């Protein structure tokens, strides 16, 4: 019997099969009635759909049907951990899952919510179906490579390394930079479904593919979006959020900055987390 990397059978778990025959674990948060709209939740690197529990519960509370899967190589889905053949696998797999739910709930609007790498995936998802999605919620999305370590030299070097040692990794990224809320850094550090191993060069390069593709997609992007960004984010610099507001052609685009906040705004200090949930609530309410 096919098992998750944690050794639980796929027979017992909500799942789907991708174009490459891999099993992706699925979560659903369905309202009692016929829902107003659908929203797919797109998690980031090293994490999984289960971290979106509170956000999903709140969005179901608004009569939306929330759905998600664990990306290839993440959480309860198959694949070598935090590697991907090409970054477009993540996007293809979101579009597979979206098309399936729309056949089941036709003539409904569909939204995207993405954080970090998941925001990159949300943007590329909407860029490939221009005019299809009703709205996009981005929490500190990946849009921009850190400029000190994205030099002509350090990219070529990365590519040369990839061709010899694709599995070569740097240290684990200091997880203290995720959130000022030390409880949430402790919850991250003790969740068995999170991969905290160092990033491999082959994955490093696919994240640069994502950055390049997001930046080239920004000028042709017209989907409504809410963008939430922390000023002291050491993983996705606040500059990238400003760039998204400059280059996107979307007529309906809103930026909120959280002064002094780190990367995981939905798991930040309660003052920030509550404002984040409230603003996602308000923005989705008005557009449904
Ligand atoms: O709650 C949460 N948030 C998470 C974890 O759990 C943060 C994680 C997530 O998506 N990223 C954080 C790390 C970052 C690395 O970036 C790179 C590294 C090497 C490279 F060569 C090019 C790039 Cl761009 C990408 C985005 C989701």
């Amino acid at each position: 019997p096919r098992r998750t990397p944690q050794s639980i059978p796929y027979q017992d778990l909500p799942h789907l099969v991708n174009a490459d025959g891999q099993y992706l674990f699925c979560r659903y948060w369905a309202p009692t009635g016929t829902p107003k709209a659908l929203i797919f939740v797109s998690h980031g690197a090293g994490e999984h759909s289960g971290r979106y529990e509170e956000l999903a519960r709140m969005l179901m509370g608004l009569d939306l049907l929330v759905f998600a899967h664990d990306h290839v190589g993440h959480g309860q889905s198959e694949g070598e951990r935090m590697v991907v053949s090409d970054f477009h696998v993540f996007v293809r797999d979101v579009l597979q899952h979206v098309d399936s739910m729309q056949k089941d709930y036709p003539g409904l609007p569909v939204f995207l919510l993405g954080h970090s790498m998941g925001g990159a995936i949300a943007i590329l998802t909407a860029a490939e179906r221009p005019g299809h999605f009703a709205g996009m919620v981005l929490i500190s999305p990946l849009v921009l490579a850190n400029p000190e370590s994205a030099t002509t030299f350090k990219v070529l070097a990365a590519k040369v390394l990839n061709s010899v040692l694709p599995n070569l990794s740097s240290g684990p990224i200091d997880s203290s930079v995720l959130s000022r809320n030390k409880t949430e850094v402790d919850i991250y550090n003790s969740d068995p479904l999170i991969c905290r191993a160092g990033l491999k060069v082959c994955f490093g390069i696919q994240l640069l593919n994502a950055v390049s593709r997001v930046e080239r997609a920004l000028p042709k992007l017209t989907v409504p979006f809410l963008l939430l960004q922390g000023s002291a984010d050491r993983l996705c610099d606040s500059k990238g959020a400003y760039l998204l507001m400059e280059l996107a052609k979307s007529q309906d685009k809103t930026l909120k900055i959280y002064e002094g906040a780190y990367h995981v705004l939905h798991k930040e200090l309660p003052e920030v987390t509550n404002s984040v949930f409230h603003e996602i609530n308000m923005w989705v309410s008005q557009r449904t």
